[PDB]
């Protein structure tokens, strides 16, 4: 795949809940960075902190609005759409930086978001 | 010029201080909406929102690390520097999204940061 598909499929296996397909999409030397909290290093520890991020979450639905590319770095503007446990509902605006290495494996992830607007709609 | 170009240039007067050159690249109704606060309508509301935001600030310092175009969309990747009246500096996490008509006007800006970065930074 092209950056642009890689992450653009990455979001898909968000959206459909094939976590395996989007781990495979991923370097074992991965940074997973929400940038408002601590990076997360390597797959083992992203693993690990998915599965708590998702412990209350039953669907992800991640819009994307606009992504674009340098080369291996791929940008995006998302809405994060996300369905709880409950079936409740709630969306938190998003715009992410993806790097990517020659075979195209995602070697960073950084999301830009409020903490504010994530606490709300992640407290309880 | 290029919506990349623009971009660049636009960002280059925030940090010159030429404040009419970057409202010059701006459409009349542009909106300029930094995510967690109310957006700005119009290039009036954007002339008096600056000069309130930029009451305590002497100089920006705003360095892009990533920077991508898709058509009339660009994004950015950036810390937005700032030195206060008093001399103390600051720096801001942000992404930004750009929109462009065809002949190249600003018709939007939207940035994506955690509001308590903000808040610690922009406090008394």
């Amino acid at each position: 795949m092209t950056p642009i598909e890689t992450v653009t499929a990455f979001i898909a296996h968000w959206n459909s809940g094939d976590m395996e397909a989007m781990y495979d999409l991923c370097a074992e030397d991965v940074v997973w960075h929400n940038i408002p909290m601590e990076p997360i290093a390597g797959k083992p520890a992203m693993r690990a902190a998915v599965e708590g991020f998702m412990a209350n979450v039953s669907q992800c639905d991640w819009q994307v609005h606009a992504i674009a590319a340098n080369g291996a770095t791929v940008l995006t503007e998302r809405t994060d759409g996300f369905t709880f446990t409950n079936g409740r509902r709630a969306t938190i605006r998003v715009m992410g930086t993806f790097e990517c290495d020659a075979e195209r494996r995602i070697i960073a992830w950084r999301d830009y978001f409020d903490m504010l607007e994530f606490q709300r709609e992640f407290a309880g």
